[PDB]
């Protein structure tokens, strides 16, 4: 972090925001973004009647965006269009560059208990393979164990 956010703000984007070119339209410039990692939630996907949503899960952790070095106005104006459907509640998402944790402000679903948003989101399904990633590590020891595999 360089970009100073101390009259400045950074938010954690995920439906709607996660895209810089939206960003330049919706107010005028988009943020220095970061990917980041919102451990304990997780991300829903959907569009048309629901969008990519938010929620608290324990399991699971959201790989997204964060936008740093948005002005007030722009801030509020986030909550303003983002508030319709969402509350703007802080997290802490941790920097996919270093290993480092921050604080950020974020929009979350607020109905906790929704059937709509029930999808698996990408992430989930990519994590369910990049398990084998570690796997592979492991695969290898079976042959201590028995059978080289």
């Amino acid at each position: 972090c360089s970009s100073d956010s101390l009259q400045l703000h950074n938010v954690f984007v995920y439906g709607s925001f996660q895209d810089p070119d939206v960003i330049n339209v919706m107010l005028d410039r988009t943020p220095e973004i970061v990917s980041a990692t919102l451990p304990g939630f997780q991300r829903f996907r959907l569009k048309g009647r629901l969008y990519p949503c938010i929620v608290p899960s324990e399991k699971g952790e959201v790989h997204g965006k964060v936008l740093m070095g948005v002005t007030s106005d722009e801030l509020e104006n986030l909550d303003a269009v983002e508030g319709n459907e969402y509350e703007r509640v802080t997290v802490g998402i941790v920097r996919e560059d270093n290993s480092e944790k921050m604080a950020v402000k974020t929009y979350m679903w607020i109905n906790k208990a929704d059937p709509d948003m029930f999808g698996e989101w990408n992430f989930e399904e990519w994590k369910r393979l990049h398990k084998k990633k570690f796997i592979e590590t492991f695969k290898k020891i079976m042959e201590c164990k028995k059978k080289p595999q």
